């Protein structure tokens, strides 16, 4: 089972913020909750996470520190699930966020966007 205010799907617990923070501060917040910024491993996981998104741009655990996209937990990016908006990312420090429709885009990591934490059960 998951902590109160988190939602369960398969082997993960998810928490959706109601306020915004820079990408790195969001990652620190999730780490302190024994979690990480969400890593989208599959279409099924994408579909679950996206229905809880609000209208705010929302960080995921994907960033481009040295001209290579990397998931925060070391999940392989190039062979992994991707759900970019068409033509995106077009400017690749850069961090990935969800649009309200669940598709991904990039912006600078300082923006105070909402975020999602993901933890084990
Ligand atoms: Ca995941």
């Amino acid at each position: 089972s998951c902590p109160v205010n988190w939602v369960e799907h398969q082997d993960s617990c998810y928490w959706f913020s109601h306020s915004g923070m820079s990408w790195a501060e969001a990652e620190k917040y999730c780490q302190l909750k024994n979690a990480h910024l969400v890593v989208i491993n599959s279409r099924e996981e994408q579909n679950f996470v996206q229905k809880y998104l609000g209208s705010a741009y929302t960080w995921m655990g994907l960033s481009d520190p040295e001209g290579a996209w990397k998931w925060v937990d070391g999940t392989d990016y190039a062979t992994g699930f991707q759900n970019w908006k068409p033509g995106q990312p077009d400017d690749w420090e850069d961090c990935a966020h969800f649009h309200p429709d669940g598709r991904w885009n990039d912006d600078v990591c300082q923006r105070p966007y909402h975020w999602v934490c993901e933890a084990g059960l």
